[PDB]
């Protein structure tokens, strides 16, 4: 009931109690282990406000004080009325500085405490939503100084009047799928871009194409936006050694703004809150440009390498993949544009691992995750044990909006 | 109750079935996954259940199920096990119980050849001398001069607990490591311990980088035994790289086979406490793992030093870079000195076809996602892309204590 955690190349041992206090479901069991799976009314809120006032409370020293028992107090009186309740903005900061904290996936969690948090608790248009969405990407861009932040939009009330971002992120390129049967630009944007185009975008049909804002205001139906080109900072990828790699015509774009998912906090459902930080490289370089249903440039750019492709053993593939990767953060650095390899992210996490075990009594991590998808064991995070469970406030997956949208 | 599992690259969707049939716990609950935890005397009463269980899995593959055959044998084990307190096996179930075990390996990538493995029956074995020839003839068949065949030596089975056979050596042919007074390390960090009581045993050390240890070998729990495996039945390879020319000075070498020893096979509720086994390398085990791990060979600097990268900020990848290198030259030498040896890429290829084929004609492919994915290069090979479900099925092989920490000393 008391865990320990131990990391095989330092012979580190942790103890882990924070995963008591877990409330939600893993899909693992006695019997079986879900851990590579991919997706695993009045009186179900209060006990999950409390459960949320009682941690921010103790968070600020104030445990057991007559503030709280008001705070407690007022909230309940007001979900006994209202049947919900709206959170402080004390407190809105406090559960979405702790969603991210307690993101089992995300091994950027060093920076969880400086994040800026815009509270758009009083839009109630598409248009309004666009408006916040700009100001947030300009504010995290900041010219390349990139700087975490997220924008919270109107919570969830009776499921009809979701507020819904319906990109997966703010930022991100069209796909086409293509007679010649090939797919031009991302693969992974296929189905989203043809939305665009049902609900009236005019698409370039380009390889790199910036895709709208289809913008969901409560519950109403969705509206295409453009964001101002001027505030989409995009970087051509170039190899400081391989002066052809620059005629490959690759380019990404700065700022990962993830708008899909679902913040959770003292019960409360915030369908809309589009979050940033920046990139690590191999999310790009590995991801992004090779995987075999994205971009799957490793052909190409084994070629103009002229690799012996005869044979897997030449490890051809594992060359290219390295050189990639090289470019990406040669590419971002050289124009300014924050960026963090995979070394220096994972050694990051373990000492964020080390702080919150001393500072907290845990910390839950994924390492399905959080070991990059290159060079898995010459980081160190290979080689520390994590204790997987899902902690509250939290970042949730949701449905995809158009399977669920009464139009 | 049917479980899906989802490959995020092709969309190919498998039903798991055989999860079912699954009896021991994994370490994770509803509350908490311990997916990336290493390591998370049996009465009568327990005991025939579970050899049961195994002569209904035995006689169902053979199609003989419910046969009078089957019957009779249930019968036999039962009477043998209320008036011996446990039984013994015919070759044909060691055999099937073997080749399931291996079968059954969640961790083992190298899965598609599990129906092709030589059992070497050792069960007559007395004597710690005994154990040395058998774990010889092992070593010699499977090594074939190159041509590497999987088999698996296997001596009696526990009794009371208190006269097993053990290989006191984690693997039948590794490097011996030295402590320094320095605090350096010479050799193999990983066998630093075990180094050290062979040398209490009485091991002459060369104190060499890659010295073979002698086997330390414990038969019907005596006292271990040191033996010197002959050096002509130790087959190594030079590591070389295609390009660069300088790599041969870099004075690196590895062992062509690939021999576990400390593990636990059990089978029908037996337990064989000394069952060396071995098959072939993937390259990776060798060239990112023995090499470059921190707290082992550590030799990526020396590398990414000769072959004069940006070692000033770790964002030129040069770690990435010497790694990739490294792992070409140790398939390079194999193939070159034409002993076995598989790719990453080739070998989590197989991988996947095997799976899908478990999946059809078996129900499923318990399958631990840490372990297969190869520890470099992770998302170009396809195992990362693949949903896996991890759970217990036996036969199985298991860890074991280590028997220093365990012995009861004879002097
Ligand atoms: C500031 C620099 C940051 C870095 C370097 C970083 C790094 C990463 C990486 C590499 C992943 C894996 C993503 C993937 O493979 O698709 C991830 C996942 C995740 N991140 Fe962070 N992150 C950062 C900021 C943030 C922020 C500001 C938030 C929220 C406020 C956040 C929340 C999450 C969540 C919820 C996941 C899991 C996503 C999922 O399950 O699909 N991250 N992070
Ligand atoms: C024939 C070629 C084989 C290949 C290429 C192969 C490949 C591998 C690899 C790369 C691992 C991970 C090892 C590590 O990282 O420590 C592994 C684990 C394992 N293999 Fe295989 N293997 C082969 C044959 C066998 C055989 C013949 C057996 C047993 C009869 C076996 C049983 C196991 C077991 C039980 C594990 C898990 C070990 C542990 O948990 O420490 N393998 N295999
Ligand atoms: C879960 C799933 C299912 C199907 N296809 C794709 C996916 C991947 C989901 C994408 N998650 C991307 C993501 C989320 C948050 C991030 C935060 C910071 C960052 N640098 N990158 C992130 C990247
Ligand atoms: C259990 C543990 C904990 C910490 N460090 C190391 C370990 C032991 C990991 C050793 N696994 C070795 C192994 C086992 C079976 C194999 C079969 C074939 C093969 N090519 N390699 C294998 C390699
Ligand atoms: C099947 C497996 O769970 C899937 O491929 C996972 C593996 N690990 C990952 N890790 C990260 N960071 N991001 C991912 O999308 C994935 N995909
Ligand atoms: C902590 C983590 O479970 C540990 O480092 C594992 C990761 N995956 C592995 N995978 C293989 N094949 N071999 C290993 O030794 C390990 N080590
Ligand atoms: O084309 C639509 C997809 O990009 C979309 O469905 C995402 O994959 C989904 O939101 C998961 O991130
Ligand atoms: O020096 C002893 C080690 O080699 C030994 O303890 C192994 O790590 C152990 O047997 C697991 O393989
Ligand atoms: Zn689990």
């Amino acid at each position: 009931r008391f865990l320990k955690v131990k990391n095989w190349e330092t012979d580190v041992v942790l103890t882990d109690t924070l995963h008591l206090k877990s409330t939600l479901e893993t899909g693992c069991t006695e019997h079986i282990c879900m851990g590579s799976i991919m997706l695993p009314t009045k009186d179900q809120l209060f006990p999950l406000a409390k459960e949320f006032l009682d941690q921010y409370y103790s968070s600020i020293k104030r445990f057991g004080s007559k503030a709280h028992m008001d705070r407690l107090e007022e909230v309940n009186k007001e979900i006994e009325s209202t049947s919900t309740y709206q959170l402080k903005d004390t407190e809105l900061i406090y559960g979405a500085k702790h969603a991210w904290r307690n993101a089992s996936r995300c091994v950027g969690r060093i920076q969880w405490s400086k994040l800026q948090v815009f509270d758009a608790r009083d839009c109630t248009t598409a248009h309004g939503m666009f408006n916040y969405i700009c100001n947030h990407v300009k504010y995290a861009t900041n010219k390349g100084n990139l700087r975490s932040a997220i924008t919270i939009f109107p919570q969830r009330t009776d499921g009809k009047h979701d507020f819904r971002v319906w990109n997966s992120q703010l930022i991100r390129y069209a796909g086409y799928k293509q007679p010649d049967g090939s797919t031009l630009g991302d693969p992974a944007n296929v189905q989203f871009t043809e939305i665009c185009i049902q609900q009236g975008w005019k698409a370039p049909r380009g390889r790199f194409d910036v895709l709208p804002l289809l913008l969901q205001a409560n519950g109403n139906d969705p509206e295409l936006f453009q964001i101002p080109p001027e505030l989409v900072l995009e970087v051509p990828i170039r190899h400081p050694k391989f002066d052809w790699f620059k005629d490959l015509g690759l380019k990404w774009y700065g700022l990962p703004a993830v708008s899909n998912m679902l913040l959770e906090i003292g019960g409360l459902e915030f369908s809309a809150c589009p979050f940033s930080g920046w990139y690590m490289g191999t999310e790009i370089g590995v991801r992004d440009y090779c995987d075999n249903s994205r971009y799957n440039i490793l052909e190409e750019v084994a070629k103009k390498m002229d690799l012996d492709m005869r044979k897997t053993s030449s490890l051809w593939k594992d060359q290219a993949l390295v050189e990639i990767n090289i470019a990406v953060l040669y590419s971002f650095q050289s124009d300014k544009v924050t960026i963090v390899d995979h070394h220096s992210a994972t050694e990051s996490f373990i000492k964020h691992m080390e702080n919150e075990y001393r500072c907290r009594g845990g910390c839950p991590a994924d390492w399905v995750w959080i070991v990059p998808p290159m060079s898995g064991s010459i980081t160190p995070v290979f080689h520390q044990e994590m204790l997987n469970y899902r902690l509250t406030p939290s970042f949730e997956y949701q449905p995809d909006p158009w399977n669920t949208h009464v139009w």
